[PDB]
């Protein structure tokens, strides 16, 4: 494979479904490089657990935790970190109300080079235990020699785009990492970076972030095919925001419109949204407590019942993970028979305006509340016109490992979306328990 897309290990499935999967101890092992220092961008941290995932010989190397916590939450994280003198913290500014730092990324500086890891798991035991999570591993980027003047840039502009994403924090600890990235050669990178940062973007900046960033890349580096109207869009996520009183408000007017972009020229396109049903959660490996990481509140859900007619069940027989609830987020553009895809995105961005952005000021300004990061796989970046879909995820240079089943299966009439803050007392989960919030 050229794609370097991995799932995390799932405890309790047969070994065949974990053979090419990665645990966090694998990613941080000395087999991957001799660690000098690391940056951990995330939302939630268990610092005691995290330090134990580093190899003992690397446990005192510097670690930077990049978080978005404020007030007492910030104090609690600082207290978790205080016993470890090698741990520094960087608070990402969140100057727009109701934003979140969702970006999940590792920057790993070695003796031998630099590696970037963009993934979907929080840094807590449960997110690496029995969930479906996604990981993109960069190549080992070599250092650029002293006195040598090279760009170190890839055809996808990844090096410049990653630096631009870090510059948006305006943080001194991250300027140190920007300088590290400048000294390394990232020219082998074949993915495009798609980030979200908080702000109000107009003019030349409107294309930098969110769903307009995705639009721009698809216009510039994908081509339209005949019968493009028949190629569905698939979105798959773990949380749902307030989308408006009907689909024309945002979902099918600016979000879907960005997602269906192909090529530079100028809807009936089917939209499939995959989100766990109550039954999915009840019968999962973790049972109802998996629903503690699928935050969709009844307050949000009751205002947009129209949306649930787009929902399809989580199913992942191809990767043995139908009962490993998804915390990965993915978006993709399959062919009408789901045998090919025009592109694939793995990201931290959920189905929400906060993450992808919402147009303001008569369509001239894109407002984003949150930090998000993901990587886009475009066939053109691999010398191809489209990717074949891999039949079984764990069973070549042109065959993409989609981690769940296609076509997605629509909710049955008795199915309901998982809503995390109402009780389920009608049938017990795999551990014999009910759910009472
Ligand atoms: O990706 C995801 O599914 C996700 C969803 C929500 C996240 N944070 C969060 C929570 C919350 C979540 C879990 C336990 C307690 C509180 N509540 C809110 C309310 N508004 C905005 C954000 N909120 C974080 C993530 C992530 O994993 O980054």
């Amino acid at each position: 494979n050229p794609f370097q897309f991995y799932l995390t290990r799932v405890s309790g499935v047969k070994p065949k479904y974990n053979s090419g999967a990665l645990h966090i101890k694998d990613i941080l092992s000395p087999l991957f490089g001799t660690l000098v220092s690391s940056a951990q961008f995330n939302y939630c941290f268990d610092v005691d657990w995290l330090v134990k995932q580093y190899p003992p010989e690397f446990r005192k190397k510097p670690i930077l935790l990049v978080h978005g916590d404020k007030r007492e939450a910030k104090a609690h994280l600082h207290a978790q970190a205080k016993p470890y003198e090698n741990i520094s913290l960087c608070q990402a500014k969140l100057d727009i109300a109701f934003g979140t730092h969702h970006t999940k990324m590792m920057l790993l500086l070695y003796e031998e080079g630099l590696r970037v890891v963009i993934h979907t798991s929080n840094l807590i035991h449960a997110d690496w235990h029995q969930k479906t999570q996604g990981i993109w591993l960069s190549p080992l980027y070599p250092r650029i020699a002293d006195g040598t003047h090279k760009s170190g840039e890839s055809p996808t502009h990844f090096k410049a785009d990653l630096i631009s994403y870090l510059m948006a924090y305006n943080a001194p600890s991250l300027k140190e990492w920007i300088d590290v990235i400048h000294k390394h050669d990232l020219s082998e990178t074949n993915v495009y970076l798609i980030g979200s940062t908080p702000g109000r973007f107009q003019g030349s900046q409107k294309d930098n972030w969110g769903h307009f960033r995705l639009k721009k890349l698809l216009k510039d580096h994908a081509s339209s095919m005949p019968n493009a109207e028949s190629w569905p869009v698939v979105g798959q996520f773990s949380s749902v925001g307030s989308l408006g009183a009907d689909e024309s408000k945002w979902l099918c007017s600016e979000f879907k419109e960005s997602m269906l972009t192909l090529g530079k020229e100028s809807s009936s396109v089917p939209l499939y949204l995959i989100y766990p049903s109550v039954e999915n959660v009840r019968t999962s490996l973790e049972g109802y407590p998996a629903g503690g990481s699928l935050p969709y509140s009844i307050q949000t859900a009751e205002k947009q019942n129209w949306l649930h007619s787009y929902f399809h069940k989580w199913s992942a027989e191809t990767s043995g993970r139908s009962n490993a609830m998804p915390h990965i987020k993915t978006y993709m553009r399959p062919s009408p028979d789901f045998s090919k895809i025009a592109w694939f995105l793995v990201t931290s961005a959920n189905l929400s305006k906060a993450a992808w952005g919402a147009l303001e000021k008569n369509g001239t300004q894109l407002m984003i509340r949150s930090y998000e990061l993901g990587v886009l796989f475009l066939p053109s970046a691999f010398g191809l016109d489209s990717f074949k879909v891999k039949q079984k995820f764990f069973a070549p240079m042109a065959t993409f490992p989609v981690p769940y089943d296609l076509p997605p299966e629509l909710y049955g009439s008795k199915d309901r979306p998982w809503i995390w803050n109402i009780p389920y007392v009608k049938a017990p989960d795999t551990h014999g328990n009910m759910w009472v919030p």
